[PDB]
């Protein structure tokens, strides 16, 4: 009847009906959409019909075995035999640890919205498929946070929890990312901290968590093990490394009293592989300066520090054409890189990150004739055409294994 | 067999085969492509089969008549009657000047890649459908350039030449835009002027034009009237207004000896309306600072002045993470705006241009429940997320009337 369109800044919604008057099918491109059903993998009620699972399974195993320089046909056939049997006999199956490792890196390799993929082959895999209690999830997450942080010398890693079985027993981290600050709706009407985590900070309060009403309070882990309700777990502060923000030249910058955590880790995505799907598999890499400097600090709906920095710099923050916003955001980006470097915490500026991806993309084409890429996500939020990825045409398709989005757990899980 | 992908900076080509392994049809999005066949309207050999023309014709006339606050049903029916007859009798038809005016503004209104559409209702239409000789095209173009320039107080306008009839008699401007600088492959191997117009500067040489081997030589008009070969016409220098570039603070900026023309006008697009298609209809608006400051001056494959400005600013142009590129490009953008303002030539910075489009887009939805928009083109080449359009989801569809691309005339026209 109409397409639903959203403004992730104002939150405002629009319904598009005009597209019904569109001309002959061309190249209604839903590419500007944040969460298209196309990139989402929702709930379940029954195991994956064997008719579909076996095909994918065979497919994956052939891919896995086809990945060797010198094939192991003997083992390959045998493995196909073994897996079929395991499915006839159990209605599902288990991946060898190596297959899991291979799946996670391949899934990463197939993330069209990830610019750090030249690092794809370098990933640490924590096998927690045997986990069974929330508390165990918590301990696993902590090991992950500790390992990945590596005292500032950030390391990429992923913790794979138990694969979805019947659909009624899914392991799910309710948080969007492992580490994230809380957002509060102060009594004086103002909002403190991360305006983006307002609702989730509430869900946390509602589950017991005690709010500290700070500007930078690390939210708690809200974990649901097996299929049971989510248990709240506060993260051990010693495990959260942070960088206090200061400018290489503006001494007043630290006066802003800003800081940010060093670990960027996705907590709410599902890993689909050869028919099996893991609804809980947090993973992490290291930051790209613009994420913090531009999105986290300058988005209207986040910490929105632009005007404050503008004034401090003595810019004409009242005349848009003065381009004061372009001057401020850049100084902020400089602060972020400078601070991470100074405190020896791994980080990469967007310019070298982009050249990095270009090299990767070229490697990918030679290697396998392609690289699924989402231009809209790969092009940095600032200095777009100054970056090489901006001038590159890209094809965006969903391969497999893959990291899908999921329906927010508090929308489908029943207490 | 494989999709062809291009890098508009390096010119390099890639063939994508991997997409054949893509999963169930989701939302292979060809949205990052510059010229998709979807946005192109090529040549012809025979008139538009009456079976197709009449439908569109009726459609357009209904749209046109439906556009009034207080309908003119009497006239509407009559017009439908009259048009059908004209097609049965002549196999095509003529739009009333008002319909043409309405079509051009609507076509503009439907340009998904245009950020200046809040201005859509404000357009001057020059009716040159009666033109018949190249020389007449030339005189018409000049009137257009003169009118639009209006001594710096830029005015939007379009000159509609004769609509395509049989397909073998098309009016076509061979240039991409009315005003554009030449590019030369100097004897010492270096390239002078606009590296992007190298080939076209050659086609011009080949057709007689005498090269001035300058950094800013305005190319000549290469016009093909009726269906005949293209005649070369040099633009009267008095008609080309330019802005010499200088910085509000860096006195050395003018030492760079930079300047740019004030008129941005598209010359190679086709206007499709109610079944009729005009292969020649140059139109213009006024500049958005980033076009010149970022694309024209800083693209590698254009004037590529970034490193030079970096050094002048005394930046660490050898350490990418210093973000010197972000500092330089901004100063350049400042020079562009400053210079146009100083010399009283209309121009708009990208920040106010974006808010402008947001207001327009919101007006469009209320007005007609939609606004075809191409996020990839609408988001400025610098400071993307600092702009409101970056956070807006958009639907990109091809309505009608519409401005399509065409196959470069020197590829299909036969001498
Ligand atoms: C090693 C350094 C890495 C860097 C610099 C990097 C950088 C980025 C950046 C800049 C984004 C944009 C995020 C946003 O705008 O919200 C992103 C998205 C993403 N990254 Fe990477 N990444 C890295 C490692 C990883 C790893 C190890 C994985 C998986 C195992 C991965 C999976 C993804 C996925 C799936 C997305 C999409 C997130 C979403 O759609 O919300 N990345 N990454
Ligand atoms: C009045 C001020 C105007 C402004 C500021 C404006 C601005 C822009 C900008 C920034 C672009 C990007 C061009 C590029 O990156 O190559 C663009 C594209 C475009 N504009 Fe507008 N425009 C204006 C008027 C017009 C008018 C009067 C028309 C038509 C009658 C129009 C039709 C288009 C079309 C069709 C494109 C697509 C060009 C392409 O695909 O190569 N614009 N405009
Ligand atoms: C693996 C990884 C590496 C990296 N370098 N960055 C990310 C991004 C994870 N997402 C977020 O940090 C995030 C997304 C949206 C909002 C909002 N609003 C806030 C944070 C993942
Ligand atoms: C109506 C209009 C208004 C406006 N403000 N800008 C334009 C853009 C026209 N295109 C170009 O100027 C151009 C495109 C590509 C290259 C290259 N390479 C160089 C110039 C049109
Ligand atoms: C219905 C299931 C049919 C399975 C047929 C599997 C045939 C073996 O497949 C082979 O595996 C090798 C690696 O072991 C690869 O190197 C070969 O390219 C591939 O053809
Ligand atoms: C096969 C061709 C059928 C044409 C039917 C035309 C019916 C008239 O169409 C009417 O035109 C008015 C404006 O004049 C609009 O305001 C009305 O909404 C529209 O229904
Ligand atoms: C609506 C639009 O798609 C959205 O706001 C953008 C675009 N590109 C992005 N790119 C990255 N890397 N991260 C993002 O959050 C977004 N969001
Ligand atoms: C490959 C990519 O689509 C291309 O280089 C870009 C993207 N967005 C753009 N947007 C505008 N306004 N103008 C452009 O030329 C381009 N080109």
């Amino acid at each position: 009847q109409y397409v639903r369109i959203k403004n992730w800044g104002s939150g405002e919604i629009l319904h598009d009906t005009l597209h019904h008057k569109a001309t002959s099918d061309f190249t209604s491109c839903l590419g500007s959409i944040m969460n298209p059903k196309s990139l989402t993998r929702g709930p379940r009620d029954k195991p994956t019909p064997l008719e579909e699972l076996l095909p994918h399974a065979i497919e994956f195993i052939n891919q896995y075995y086809g990945s060797f320089k010198e094939a192991k046909i003997e083992e390959h056939l045998a493995r196909l035999e073994a897996v079929t049997k395991e499915i006839e006999t159990t209605g599902t199956y288990q991946l060898t640890l190596d297959e899991l490792i291979f799946a996670t890196k391949m899934a990463w390799r197939n993330a069209p919205r990830c610019i750090g993929r030249i690092q794809w082959s370098n990933l640490q895999v924590f096998d927690a498929r045997n986990c069974s209690t929330a508390q165990e999830m918590f301990q696993h997450i902590c090991r992950h946070i500790l390992y990945a942080t590596n005292n500032g010398n950030i390391r990429s890693a992923i913790t794979v929890f138990p694969q979805r079985s019947d659909g009624k027993h899914d392991f799910r981290l309710w948080n969007s990312q492992l580490i994230r600050y809380a957002g509060y709706q102060m009594p004086d009407g103002t909002i403190r901290g991360d305006a983006a985590t307002l609702e989730f900070t509430q869900l946390c309060i509602d589950l017991g968590w005690k709010p500290r009403y700070g500007r930078f309070d690390v939210l708690p882990l809200v974990l649901q093990a097996d299929g049971q309700d989510p248990e709240v777990f506060e993260i051990p502060p010693d495990l959260v490394l942070e960088v206090t923000m200061e400018h290489p030249k503006y001494e007043w910058f630290q006066e802003l009293g800003l800081k940010w955590y060093a670990l960027p880790a996705v907590a709410n995505m599902l890993l689909e592989v050869g028919g099996l799907e893991f609804p809980a598999c947090p993973f992490n890499g290291w930051y790209m300066g613009t994420e913090i400097g531009v999105r986290d600090f300058c988005d209207t709906q986040r910490y929105n520090i632009l005007e404050e920095v503008g004034r401090r710099m003595g810019l004409e923050t009242h005349t848009l054409a003065s381009l004061w916003k372009d001057r401020a955001v850049t100084e902020i980006n400089v602060a972020v890189l400078h601070s991470f470097q100074k405190q020896n915490v791994t980080i990469m500026d967007h310019h070298t990150a982009s050249e990095s991806f270009m090299k990767h993309m070229q490697n990918e084409y030679r290697a396998r004739g392609g690289c699924p890429a989402d231009w809209i996500w790969l092009v940095p939020p600032v200095s777009g055409s100054i970056t090489p990825v901006f001038h590159q045409e890209m094809l965006n398709y969903v391969l497999s294994p893959f990291y899908y989005y999921q329906i927010e757990p508090w929308k489908t899980h029943i207490w």
